[PDB]
């Protein structure tokens, strides 16, 4: 089969609200671990990285707390490549997406051939130059993409670094709040893309058909799933920290998940910015969290046909 | 036009919730029958079934209530294969789905060459050997399917049924909660399904198309439409024993009613597993109801775009 | 680019309740000007409609106000006409959609080629004569389209009407509610309709793709994009008039409108029936008012995927 690599990663200083800390914690207590066990892969518990806090961390023009998420996702990378070392996927419960950094860079380290399919409501493409919130969880990509480089100036915390994706290789599901700066690098790298308005015209069926043909068409390779929770309609994840209506239903995130399990390349997953903190009640909460362990166990198999050994 | 036949059969003894009871009384109180009535279809109503309860009815393994399903099925065979001899569509208002074991039959006595378009959350395909629940409820189709008499243990109650429907002529819509067991005898016996994975990557529209095609395609031949509520989604029927999260939206439920009645060879027709002792408040009784009118009427020529005689 | 005009007309006699003469205000004070500023088009405020009511305004027939709801219109087409002819998009913030006879008709006056997009739950193809609640927000459609003269009693108040769009140059999106009448006129006059069940059947996106192609086949031409408010299901614009349940998703909206931005062809927009008294609470108001804005929003530009100057 496909070994799982878990790896907590309570980290929450990429952006303003602490309570994404608390991500890995619930999505365990929801019995991530022996659902995956019920199905038919291996599980090897990394554990939660510590996240030793950096006493002196001024900002970097306006962007806040650039060591913390820097060394946040340096520490993860080294804790990727390891689990991909051991011949595994890497699934990494995440705070912020700011930590895509790492677990893209420490992935890449191992099959930097790998294409990555990025399901959010939002591109998180901005530049330290270009944020205006400066909040390092909505700037992963630009780190990553290799045609930004010489337009990421050079932050404290990631001198590590190396550009490791290129424009050609990603590609995003469910996009609906871009910045007009992200929008002017979407458009003028020629990133593919399949936002709210492209699942409405194709559906969710022909928008699957696409990204993986585009991602798969000339050769095979590793694939990195990034899922921000909030690529769904806050209606199916409401404890998330940037909610946009019109979002992926319940059923799409489903599809989307069975569709990249059974192309049996998944080899990277991160299930990022679920914060219950931010739900209204405690459904909301639980709502949240199901929704995204639903959305974890069909990376891995679960289909709504049935399965059986 | 096409007359229709009511029968009521409240029965429950194939679960374990009691309120199923109740449907045949709630689709009535809603006005179903004056409303099939404002369309253009004969109404004939068979009156609701009287189900003198078994004394002393022991399980069968750990299947409950054997003899009370089992003639409750034969009482509703002998009474679809009289109104489908009276020249009409039987409209079985029933309680829990084991009730189909009867309705099929007693449809099937009559036309033995009608197909099965069964919307399901569920494939209710389980044996007494394989069930767990041990709920008649969830084994209705077994107890039917021609490949499948071999496997089916001699339970008291069954001695009358005969396989009437074979593999190639029933078509799931709707699964999203499938055994194990029941998945391997989908696979293995090759069921046509179009599970909620299907009908996200085809869209309802090419659903539809498929499953008429491959059931009407050889030859025309009377259909029989088994609709069970948790089809749908529980947001448009929550008063239901088994609801499950991402089913059929209200919109999809009607344009496969509304499709099914285009053919027009609707035969047989079944409503089942509403529970309104099951809606949380009194609202959640009334949406899976009026759900279920609006249903029940798309099967018999109630369409969105408009009607007229 | 494409200049705004917009204009106010807080109208309801067209109806029963007064509440949808709240619309312009609601709809401005939502920040509609400014949102509209900050994309990229002139904003020309040519402020609301001042409607004197008629002190005796006797019913024809069944029909009520008639004299109110047709000065009401010529007020409007007056109007109307002036916007289109300082070279700008008309856009009417209404009350009732019977102001869809001014709004079209003024447009007309300068545009008598433009083609019609209708979104509604209802065709509004009622006449005097057909109608049975005598409400003109019912009957806009008959007194606009050419084939039905002959049809229209000279009701009070429309002396000023003729007869400006044919049955080939409208399409109707989202039918679901529509009267035995009105539908004998659409498959009479062999009107260009996309129900529900069509809706459901080819998708939002093969829908506009075939809507677009009907109208903008032959020749390119000026499109006047009618939309009520209750086109769209009742969970996102609750607080109108006539809701009906399974209508078009909040996406969907979207879609609509931001592939009629596109198309570089709008050149009037009517926003209607949207009513905050009748929302049920304050957030039922707020979640019908921002998606009227919204869907206003996307005919200007406001795409998914993102702006940028
Ligand atoms: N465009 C916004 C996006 S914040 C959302 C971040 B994330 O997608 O990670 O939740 C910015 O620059 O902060
Ligand atoms: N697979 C379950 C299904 S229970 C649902 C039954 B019915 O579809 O009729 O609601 C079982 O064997 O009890
Ligand atoms: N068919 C109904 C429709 S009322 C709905 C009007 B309107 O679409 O404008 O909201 C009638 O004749 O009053
Ligand atoms: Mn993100
Ligand atoms: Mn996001
Ligand atoms: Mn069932
Ligand atoms: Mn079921
Ligand atoms: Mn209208
Ligand atoms: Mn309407």
């Amino acid at each position: 089969s496909r070994t799982i690599g878990i790896i907590g990663a309570p980290f929450s200083k990429g952006q303003p609200r602490g309570g994404v800390e608390e991500g890995p914690t619930v999505l365990r207590k929801a019995g991530l671990l022996e659902k995956l066990k019920e199905q038919e892969c291996d599980v090897k518990d990394y554990g939660d990285l510590p996240f030793a806090d950096i006493p002196n961390d001024s900002p970097f023009q306006i962007v806040k707390n650039p060591r913390s998420v820097g060394k946040a996702s340096e520490q993860l990378a080294g804790k990727v490549a390891e689990v991909k070392k051991n011949g595994r996927i890497s699934l990494v419960l995440g705070g912020d997406h700011s930590l895509a950094i790492g677990s893209i860079s420490g992935h890449a380290r191992v099959h930097p051939d790998l294409g990555v399919i990025w399901v959010d409501a939002h591109t998180d493409i901005n530049t330290p130059l270009t944020t205006t919130s400066g909040n390092l969880h909505g700037q992963p990509v630009s780190f990553l993409l290799k045609e930004l480089k010489g337009k990421i100036p050079d932050v404290p915390g990631f001198s590590w670094v190396t550009p490791c994706i290129s424009a050609k290789d990603i590609v995003y599901i469910g996009l609906r709040d871009v910045d007009p700066g992200e929008h002017y690098i979407l458009k003028t790298l020629g990133i593919k893309y399949f936002s709210m308005t492209e699942v409405d015209r194709l559906g969710i069926g022909k928008v699957m058909e696409e990204t993986l043909s585009y991602l798969l068409g000339r050769k095979k390779r590793p694939i990195h799933l990034s899922f921000d929770v909030d690529g769904l309609d806050p209606s199916f994840t409401p404890a998330t920290g940037t909610p946009v209506v019109g979002g992926l239903t319940y059923r799409e995130g489903l599809y989307i998940t069975e569709e990249i399990y059974k192309t049996g390349l998944l080899s990277g997953l991160d299930i990022m910015e679920v914060n219950p903190s931010l739900g209204k009640t405690p459904e909301e909460v639980t709502r949240t969290v199901n929704t995204a362990v639903a959305i974890t166990l069909a990376c891995f198999g679960l289909a709504r046909e049935g399965n059986h050994k």
